[PDB]
């Protein structure tokens, strides 16, 4: 819900975020964190379900942070994925993808998983992104990286429900380590366009590698909207890596 | 932690597991849903890191269920990666993986994931599969697949806080669905042999899919202990293939 959605939110860790959701399905705003190396607002965007289903399911949705301001940059970037349940105690049930830019030699250990359940009540390289990308599933992802670290763009998905274009938003660092570590970076689609509504949301964490064989190498949370009962079962986990090559 | 692990655990969703934490790190048990294709007991093996810690940190463990019994198959298994807080309110803080035997044009679709905290007080034998893996890392897998879902063998790591062969044990469903499938099954190693304590976890889920370049694809989840105020950042993710050729 668009006015069920919007207004500040607070998570079991103490921190804060901000938001206003579009009618488009568009979520902008600031989220300030209780921990880790962060301080501040930082910007983030997402999108969520704008046509939910009325069978009582929640609304799929996620966002991205890029933790970078004009305060810190801690390399890293954050992707939440989940979904918006209404009424007298509304909730955004999230889980999360945070990584961190890293070299090669530690992709490996570069990506942290976690879940965030916020509540209304308060508690007691631009040049080498921007282009088109090709996943290993055959489908395709337009972006255009902002000087400001926003991407923006769209996604054609060659599996799921799914069908045409789809709306991406996200974030990336935009002053990465010059260590040759990778940078940082996620971002969001909501499965909803003017053909299909699979009522559901994926995020992206992950990073950008440059040179001859560039790559965003990325892990992925695809949450459904549901009732409550079957909550338990919303979320799909997932790797994705995409190339500047379109695949044979 | 022997003593503080071993006993009857309840979670969030009214699901029960029973455990016995051996001297030896070894974690056995039965595992009783509260929902999902699930009725009665399961079987559950697992790993703990036998001498946590002692800074305060939680103590790293993780364990599978083969969502397999004589009631029912589901074709999937969990894992659970997570760590053992002791103390007034003890508590197993886990994030779990659930894998599906999926077909190929599926298999992006065939892992679930979540969160389960678990508190003491409750709320109001493949041919295919035995042998040797490699990862795309470097590291190998030996193991035994038994006639009764067993998984037992050994890992050895090419990368991080780890040296020469680790425990590991796990479960896979073996009655596997015959449209093409793959099969079901998840494993756990606790970073801590006669070298090395890496005070952590790591549990595989993930499906085999056999045939001329048989595989096992894998999603896991590595758990440290960490202090109370540390463990948002406890837990990683990853994926990892294994083929049967180096």
């Amino acid at each position: 819900d668009q006015a069920g959605i919007t207004g500040t939110w607070y998570n079991q860790l103490g921190s804060t975020f901000i938001v206003t959701a579009g009618a488009d399905g568009a979520l902008t705003g600031t989220y300030e964190s209780a921990v880790g190396n962060a301080e501040s607002r930082y910007v983030l965007t997402g999108r969520y379900d704008s046509a939910p289903a009325t069978d009582g399911s929640g609304t799929a949705l996620g966002w991205t942070v890029a933790w970078k301001n004009n305060y810190r940059n801690a390399h890293s970037a954050t992707t939440w994925s989940g979904q918006y349940v209404g009424g007298a105690e509304a909730r955004i049930n999230t889980q999360w993808l945070l990584t961190s830019g890293t070299t090669e030699a530690n992709a490996w250990a570069s990506t942290l998983v976690g879940h965030d359940t916020f509540t209304k009540v308060k508690p007691s390289d631009q040049a080498g992104i921007t282009g088109t990308w090709y996943a290993q599933l055959g489908d395709t992802f337009i972006v255009t990286a902002g000087a400001d670290g926003a991407l923006t763009g769209t996604y054609v998905t060659a599996r799921g429900n799914a069908e045409s274009r789809y709306v991406l938003t996200g974030r990336y660092d935009s002053a990465p380590a010059t260590d040759g570590s990778g940078t940082a970076l996620g971002w969001t689609v909501a499965w909803k366009n003017n053909y299909r509504n699979a009522h559901s949301a994926t995020t992206w964490s992950g990073q950008y590698v440059g040179g001859a064989e560039a790559r965003i190498n990325t892990q992925w949370l695809l949450t459904r909207g549901t009732t409550e009962a079957n909550a338990w079962k919303s979320t799909l986990v997932g790797c994705a890596t995409f190339t500047k090559v379109k695949p044979s």
